């Protein structure tokens, strides 16, 4: 029920300041952009729905790999502590915890994410399902507070969903290098990476028939409207998903149907969009198996295991110091 440890390194005023800075920088850039972290206001609900769309294969593909190989993953890791870069709300989390329990290894769960309220809820759910488990939640941002994750036990750190694909190569390398420097001998990283495949399937996964992804994308405008007193007309922006073959990444864009004039009153800022002008809201890099090995090695980690679905749509790596 209520048994919990929670460390909170984020402040409400500090997040508000981060949004101010990001929106000012992004809307005044020669090529306009907004960071996708701001998708996930209570947007989080829309993303949950996205994971169940027929076109969006990543979640169910990763889940099926875990469903059939979690015992092997847990045996390879030999960890008694599961660290999740994420909130611990998924079935995937339970697949891993179940296997750790079956192996009589499980002692501790450490969820790491940016919303304290969700960490509390997940902690209560996990606590009830795995009596005796120690839960140490950390509210922090995984590009700054990784050093705050406790080093107790032998740790399996998981970063699922190909969320690592939201980082472009330079910040991605810095992230993996930093994460690797918080690991001890005996610790393991379990990394989910979505893989290069048919480009039609890729684009459709980010431009579903039902329009749910379009709603998710346009909602970042609603976040700016509410939080920074802006007047984006959401109906005036078209959802566009692109495959960038040079960078091998999916991109989400918002395209102005007609010229728009947007005042972001909280920033004392007026922003103009030309008819047809596009603003970048997300990248989702896709990986080649051989390159995953290389990126891990450059970060100081040796890939010891690789799991992929029979179609080769998605990959999971286990890597060690
Ligand atoms: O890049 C993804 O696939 C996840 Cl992390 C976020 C997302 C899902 N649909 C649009 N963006
Ligand atoms: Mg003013």
């Amino acid at each position: 029920h209520m048994a919990l440890s929670l460390a909170n390194y984020l402040a409400a005023d500090s997040a508000a300041e981060a949004l101010r800075r990001d929106v000012r920088a992004g809307l005044t850039a020669t090529q306009k952009s907004l960071p996708p972290k701001w998708f996930y206001d209570a947007g989080s609900d829309l993303f949950d729905q996205i994971t169940r769309l027929p076109e969006y294969y990543p979640t169910r593909t990763e889940a099926q790999i875990l469903r059939t190989r979690s015992a092997e993953i847990i045996s390879a890791a030999g960890a008694d502590t599961l660290v999740e870069l994420g909130s611990g709300t998924s079935e995937k989390t339970r697949m891993l915890l179940d296997a750790m329990r079956d192996a009589e290894l499980l002692r501790r769960f450490i969820p790491f994410d940016v919303d304290a309220g969700v960490l509390r809820s997940a902690g209560a759910a996990i606590g009830a399902e795995y009596p005796g488990i120690e839960i140490d939640a950390v509210c922090g941002d995984f590009e700054e507070h990784l050093g705050k994750i406790p080093h107790v036990g032998r740790r399996l750190v998981v970063f699922l969903g190909s969320t690592i694909g939201n980082l472009t190569p330079a910040p991605r390398a810095e992230f993996l290098s930093t994460l690797a420097d918080t690991l001890q001998p005996g610790d393991s990283l379990l990394l989910g990476t979505d893989l290069v495949k048919d480009t039609g399937r890729l684009v459709r996964a980010y431009d579903d028939a039902a329009g749910v992804t379009a709603a998710f994308n346009r909602n970042v405008l609603a976040v700016v409207n509410r939080e920074l007193s802006a007047d984006f007309d959401l109906d005036a922006f078209e959802h566009v998903a692109k495959w960038n073959s040079d960078e091998e990444r999916i991109e989400m864009w918002l395209r102005a149907r007609t010229a728009q004039h947007v005042r972001v009153a909280a920033l004392d800022l007026e922003v103009d969009f030309a008819a047809g002008e596009e603003m970048l809201t997300e990248v989702s890099c896709k990986f080649r198996p051989e390159n995953v090995v290389a990126e891990l090695a450059e970060a100081g980690l040796r890939q010891t295991h690789w799991w992929t679905d029979p179609a080769g749509d998605f990959g999971l790596s286990l890597a060690v110091r």
